[PDB]
C-alpha cells in the first residue's frame, strides 16, 4: 500500500483512482482522489497498482509497467482522449470507434508511412496489421485473413474497408481493378445494410472479401463470399428501423423519369417500408436536393436524420457512380432498380375472405394498382401473379388460400426475389475483378456484430451464433494453441486460465442434441410446433451452463416453452422463441418459384436459373465450418474493435462499458499472457541453414544454436528477449523489428549478418 494511489472498481467509469487508508483482512478502504472522508470499502482482489504518470499513454500495452485491466482500461482512454483510437497488444490491435471523421489519418500520405514498415516502428494503425499481413504472406509464403470482431456499432465495417483500400492503393496496379474492390462497397452496403437502433449503417450479412496475389505478390484480383441475409426486415420493421438502404437512396435520389417508369413516390405509399421509420438521412443542404414529392409526413414534421457519415440521396448518387466505375452498365443498373420497385408494390397487394363456397380469398379491389405495377415490374403475368398468391398446388388439386396464408404467400415471395437478387449482387461484384489462377490471398472478414433487444428472435439468434463462432476462433488460434506450443517446446511458461466458448458451440450444433439439429426434427413432424421444439431444448440439456430458462417478473414474461437464454460470450440474451420453426425453413412453395422462372424478363428468370423443408440453420452453419476451414489454414491477425458509448457519440468513454468489452474478448487475457510470452518465433535450424552458404570455414559454421545467439547479439538482442525451445526460438513482445531482420533473406542482408556474426564469435 506504500504508498500510491491504485485503482478500485467504480460503478460506471469501471475503475477510479484512490488511495488506500486502512487495510483490512478481506478488504481495503478506499478514499477517491480529492474527496478525503467520503470514502467506502473494496476488496483486495479489486484494487490495482496504477502507471505512476497518469497523463502518458504507451502504444503497446505490453509496455505499461503494470499489466492488468485497469491499467489497460486507463492507457486506452488516454490514448482515445488525444483521438488516437489504436492500440496495439503485442501483435493484436485495439480500435476504439471515434464515431468522428479524424483528420487525415487514413490519407494516401499516411497509407505511404506504413508502407514496409515493422510493427512498433509507427504509431499502431489498422494499416499497420494490414502491411503485417502482406509482409507475411511474401516471406512465409502462407495465404493470411484478418478478422475484424466487435459488437454492432463497435466499427468493424469501417475498418474492414480501411484494410482493403490500404492493400490496393499500396500493392494494387494503379490501373483499374485496384480501385474496383474498394469501389464494389457502397454497392454492397445499399443492398445488404439498414439502419437498425445499434448502427445506423448496420450490416445485415457477413463478408469475407479475399483479394488475390501472384507469385510476384501484386493483386490480380477479388472474392467476396456473403452469409445469412436477414430476411424479415424486407417486410417489417421495428419504428425505429429502416428496411435495406437502396430503398430510401431510389426514394430520395431517383430522376422524376425513373420515380415515373418505376411508379415510386414517398416511403409511406410501401407497407414494406411504413411500419417502420420512414425519414431519409439527410443534412440541411442534401434536404434541398431531394424533392417535395419523396417526403414523407414523418420527414415533414420530424425533420431527417442525422449521421456524420450516412446520406440517402448523396449515397444514391455515389452509388451510381461506383456501378458505373465497376463496369456495370446502365441496362443493368435499371433492370436492379425495376426489382427493387417491384418488390415494393408487392407488399401493397391485399386479401379479403371471399364470398364462394370453400373459398379462400380474393385480392381487394384497391389493391388492382400495385398488382399491376408489381406484374410489369417483374415480367409477369397479373392473372398468374393472382392465383399464385391467393391458391396452392396440392394433391391434383389447387386449394384456395385463407387470408393470412396469402398475406403469407405474398411476403415468401418477396423475401425469395430480394434474397436472389442480393445474390445476383454479389456474383455480379465478383466478376467485376475476376482471376483464373492465384499464388495466395489476404481475406478480411467482417460479420454481422453481437447484438440483443428488447425481444430477441431467430436473426439475433444466427448472428450471435456467428459472433460466438468467430470468438472460438480467436480463442483457439490465440489462447489455447499458443500456450500448447510454449508446453510442447519446454518454455515453462504460467498457464494462463481463461473463457472458454467451446461449450456454447457445442450446445448449438452439437448432432441430434444441438439446438439446430432438434430444431431441424421439428420441422420434419407431422404437426410442427414453436412450443415443442423449445421445451425438448430444455429438455435436452436441464442444467446446461450456457442455457437457461427465462425468469420470470411480477412486473410480459415468457414462459419454459416460450424461449430461452443462452450466456454467449459477450453476455446473456433471451430469445423468444415463437417463429423459429418457420424461419428456420428456406424453401420456397413450387407455385411461386415456377411463377418467377417464367416471368418474360430474362433478368428476373436469371435469378432463379441460368413439405420440402431446406434447414436454414443447419446450411449457416456448414457454410461457417467451410469458412472456419479456410481461416485455419492461413495466418491470421486480430483486429478487436471497442463501442465507446450507446448515443452514437464523440468524445464519451464510457470506462464500465468499454471495460466488459475488453474482458469479453479476451484481450485481458492476452495481457496476461504477453507477461510471460512470446508473440514471435522460429525454428533456429532454418534460420542456420538459410545463412549456411554464406558462412565461412568458422566456428559459426560449426553450431547452429551458437550461431543464433550471435546473430540475435548481433541484432542487439539480449537474453531477456528471447528463448530457446527444443525446436524453436521465441522472441518476447517489443521486438518485432529485430525479429524482422532476423526473418530477412535478402542475399545483401545475409552476407552483411555473416560479416557480423564472425565478429561476435571471434
Ligand atoms: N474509424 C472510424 N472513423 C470514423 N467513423 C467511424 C469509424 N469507425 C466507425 N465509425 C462510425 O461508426 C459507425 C458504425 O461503424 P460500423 O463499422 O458500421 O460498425 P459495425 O461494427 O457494426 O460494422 C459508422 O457508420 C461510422 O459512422
Ligand atoms: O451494426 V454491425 O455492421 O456489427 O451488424
Ligand atoms: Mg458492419
Amino acid at each position: 500500500e506504500d504508498g500510491k494511489p491504485v485503482w478500485a472498481p467504480h460503478p460506471t467509469d469501471g475503475f477510479q483512482v484512490g488511495n488506500i487508508v486502512r487495510r483490512g483482512p478481506d478488504s481495503l478502504t478506499i478514499e477517491p482522489l480529492n474527496q478525503k472522508g467520503k470514502t467506502f470499502l473494496a476488496l483486495i482482489n479489486q484494487v490495482f497498482p496504477a502507471e505512476e504518470d497518469s497523463k502518458k499513454d504507451v502504444e503497446d500495452n505490453c509496455s505499461l509497467m503494470y499489466l492488468n485491466e485497469a491499467t489497460l482500461l486507463h492507457n486506452i482512454k488516454v490514448r482515445y482522449s488525444k483521438d488516437r483510437i489504436y492500440t496495439y497488444v503485442a501483435n493484436i490491435l485495439i480500435a476504439v470507434n471515434p464515431y468522428f471523421d479524424i483528420p487525415k489519418i487514413y490519407s494516401s500520405e499516411t497509407i505511404k508511412s506504413y508502407q514496409g514498415k515493422s510493427l512498433g516502428t509507427m504509431p499502431p494503425h489498422v494499416f499497420a496489421i494490414a502491411d503485417k499481413a502482406f509482409r507475411d504472406m511474401k516471406v512465409l509464403k502462407l495465404s493470411q485473413s484478418i478478422i475484424v470482431s466487435g459488437e454492432s456499432g463497435a466499427g468493424k465495417t469501417e475498418n474492414t474497408k480501411f484494410v482493403l483500400r490500404y492493400l490496393t492503393e499500396s500493392y494494387g496496379t494503379g490501373q483499374d481493378i485496384d480501385d474496383r474492390i474498394v469501389e464494389a462497397n457502397p454497392l454492397l452496403e445499399a443492398f445488404g445494410n439498414a439502419k437498425t437502433v445499434r448502427n445506423n449503417n448496420s450490416s445485415r450479412f457477413g463478408k469475407f472479401v479475399e483479394i488475390h496475389f501472384n507469385e510476384k505478390s501484386s493483386v490480380v484480383g477479388g472474392f467476396v463470399s456473403h452469409y445469412l441475409l436477414e430476411k424479415s426486415r424486407i417486410c417489417v420493421q421495428g419504428k425505429e428501423e429502416r428496411n435495406y438502404h437502396i430503398f430510401y437512396r431510389l426514394c430520395a435520389g431517383a430522376s422524376e423519369d425513373i420515380r415515373e417508369r418505376l411508379h415510386l413516390s414517398s416511403p409511406d405509399n410501401f407497407r414494406y417500408l411504413n411500419r417502420g421509420c420512414t425519414r431519409y438521412f439527410a443534412n440541411k443542404e442534401t434536404d434541398k436536393q431531394i424533392l417535395q414529392n419523396r417526403k414523407s409526413p414523418e420527414y415533414l414534421k420530424a425533420g431527417s436524420l442525422k449521421d456524420p457519415l450516412l446520406d440517402d440521396h448523396g449515397d444514391f448518387i455515389r452509388m451510381c457512380t461506383a456501378m458505373k466505375k465497376i463496369g456495370l452498365d446502365d441496362e443493368e443498373k435499371l433492370d436492379l432498380f425495376r426489382v427493387v420497385a417491384g418488390v415494393l408494390h408487392l407488399g401493397n397487394i391485399d386479401f379479403e375472405e371471399a364470398g364462394s363456397t370453400s373459398g379462400g380469398c380474393n385480392l381487394k379491389n384497391k389493391s388492382t394498382q400495385a398488382l399491376e405495377y408489381c406484374a410489369e415490374l417483374l415480367g409477369l403475368d397479373q392473372d398468374d401473379l393472382r392465383v399464385s398468391l391467393t391458391t396452392r398446388v396440392m394433391l391434383v388439386i389447387k386449394v384456395p388460400l385463407k387470408v393470412e396464408q396469402a398475406n403469407n404467400a405474398r411476403d415468401a415471395l418477396a423475401k425469395t426475389v430480394y434474397s436472389h437478387l442480393f445474390d445476383h449482387v454479389v456474383n455480379r461484384v465478383n466478376q467485376c475483378f475476376p482471376f483464373e489462377t492465384s499464388s495466395y490471398f489476404i481475406g478480411v472478414l467482417d460479420i454481422a456484430g453481437f447484438e440483443y433487444f428488447e425481444h430477441n428472435s431467430f436473426e439475433q439468434f444466427c448472428i450471435n451464433y456467428c459472433n460466438e463462432k468467430l470468438q472460438q476462433f480467436f480463442n483457439e488460434r490465440i489462447l489455447k494453441e499458443e500456450q500448447e506450443l510454449y508446453q510442447k517446446e519446454g518454455l515453462g511458461v504460467n498457464e494462463v486460465h481463461y473463457v472458454d466458448n467451446q461449450d456454447c458451440i457445442d450446445l448449438i450444433e452439437a448432432r441430434l442434441v444441438g439446438i439446430l439439429d432438434i430444431l431441424d426434427e421439428e420441422n420434419r413432424l407431422p404437426q410442427p410446433s414453436d412450443q415443442h421444439f423449445t421445451s425438448a431444448v430444455h429438455q435436452k440439456h436441464k442444467d446446461h451452463f450456457r442455457l437457461s430458462i427465462p425468469r420470470k417478473s411480477k412486473l410480459e414474461n415468457i414462459r419454459d416453452d416460450e424461449g430461452f437464454i443462452i450466456r454467449h460470450f459477450a453476455g446473456a440474451v433471451c430469445y423468444e422463441t415463437t417463429q423459429f420453426v418457420e424461419k428456420n425453413n428456406d424453401a420456397l412453395h413450387m407455385s411461386l418459384e415456377s411463377l418467377i422462372c417464367e416471368s418474360r424478363d430474362k433478368f428476373i428468370r436469371e435469378l432463379f436459373e441460368s413439405l420440402s423443408f431446406i434447414s436454414v440453420g443447419n446450411k449457416f452453419k456448414t457454410q461457417l465450418n467451410l469458412l472456419l476451414d479456410k481461416l485455419r489454414s492461413t495466418g491470421a491477425s486480430f483486429i478487436r474493435c471497442i463501442k465507446p458509448n450507446l448515443k452514437m457519440t464523440s468524445h464519451h468513454f464510457e470506462g464500465a462499458q468499454i471495460l466488459s468489452q475488453l474482458q469479453c474478448s479476451g484481450m485481458v487475457s492476452v495481457l496476461d499472457l504477453m507477461q510471460g510470452g512470446f508473440p514471435s518465433r522460429a525454428s533456429f535450424h532454418e534460420l542456420y541453414n538459410m545463412y549456411k552458404k554464406y558462412m565461412p570455414d568458422k566456428l559459426a559454421r560449426l553450431d547452429p544454436r551458437l550461431f543464433c545467439k550471435a546473430l540475435f547479439k548481433a541484432l542487439g538482442l539480449n537474453e531477456i528477449d528471447y528463448k530457446f525451445g527444443l525446436t524453436k526460438v521465441f522472441f518476447r513482445p517489443g521486438k518485432f523489428a529485430e525479429f524482422d531482420q532476423i526473418m530477412k533473406s535478402d542475399p545483401d542482408h545475409l552476407a552483411e549478418l555473416v560479416k557480423r556474426v564472425n565478429h561476435w564469435l571471434i
